[PDB]
């Protein structure tokens, strides 16, 4: 029943979450004049060379790409990490219009849309061990603004229409997320937490500083899911984004000055 509507959106969710209003929530505003520049942050290791993803889903939250995460194919290291983080899948989040869309904003400002790119801690085997750890996913997320189309999106795009509706997959091999990358890999980094419910604390966030450029024809295409099932009256799937967060207890590190 939660979802990002007046009766059950993002407002609502302490009821069945309380850890809602926890000490490490996200997203967060990032303040790009008091994040803190730390040299000692390491460059970001994204090895997505031998990434094999394997299917498209549509769980009625979002649309999401999956991969074979059994052993170390695609992985991050290196930034804020001292662990090996497995690609497991990514998804979207976007908004009805497109000033806004993304989690994260920057200096208040809000994206077209948000790319979260989910990796979880090999120390703790499986993914659903590692989201009961403070340390137990490496979320990198990407900014989504909208102008000259992104190549690498257009595959993702062009599926979406045989996933139109919750509970729908389709196979999606041989996609290659490198196509989804800015050209800097400069980064914010502070602790929080899954954006959706539930909401847990695990998530070390990893967001880049350069955002990718999309086609106002890809954005619109993602307009076009559907949050319902097949039979059920069409709810269009659009600002599925949770807001900023209070910050908190929290410094948000830059690897850039
Ligand atoms: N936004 S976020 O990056 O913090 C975030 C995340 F980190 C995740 F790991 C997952 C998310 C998700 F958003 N989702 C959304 C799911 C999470 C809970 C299970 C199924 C219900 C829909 C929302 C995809 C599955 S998931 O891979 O477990
Ligand atoms: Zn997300």
């Amino acid at each position: 029943h939660w979802g990002y509507g007046k009766h059950n959106g993002p407002e609502h969710w302490h009821k069945d979450f309380p850890i809602a209003k926890g000490e490490r929530q996200s997203p967060v505003d990032i303040d790009t004049h008091t994040a803190k520049y730390d040299p000692s942050l390491k460059p970001l290791s994204v090895s997505y060379d031998q990434a094999t993803s394997l299917r498209i889903l549509n769980n009625g939250h979002a649309f999401n790409v999956e991969f074979d995460d059994s052993q170390d194919k695609a992985v991050l290291k290196g930034g804020p990490l001292d662990g090996t983080y497995r690609l497991i899948q990514f998804h979207f989040h976007w908004g009805s219009l497109d000033g806004q869309g993304s989690e994260h904003t920057v200096d208040k400002k809000k994206y077209a849309a948000e790319l979260h790119l989910v990796h979880w801690n090999t120390k703790y085997g499986d993914f659903g061990k590692a989201v009961q750890q403070p340390d137990g996913l490496a979320v990198l997320g990407i900014f989504l603004k909208v102008g000259s189309a992104k190549p690498g999106l257009q595959k993702v795009v062009d599926v979406l229409d045989s996933i139109k509706t919750k509970g729908k997959s389709a196979d999606f091999t041989n996609f290659d997320p490198r196509g989804l990358l800015p050209e800097s890999l400069d980064y914010w980094t502070y602790p929080g937490s899954l954006t959706t419910p539930p909401l847990l604390e695990c998530v070390t966030w990893i967001v880049l500083k350069e955002p990718i450029s999309v086609s106002s024809e890809q954005v619109l295409k993602f307009r076009k899911l559907n949050f319902n099932g097949e039979g059920e009256p069409e709810e269009l799937m659009v600002d599925n984004w949770r807001p900023a967060q209070p910050l908190k207890n929290r410094q948000i590190k830059a690897s850039f000055k």
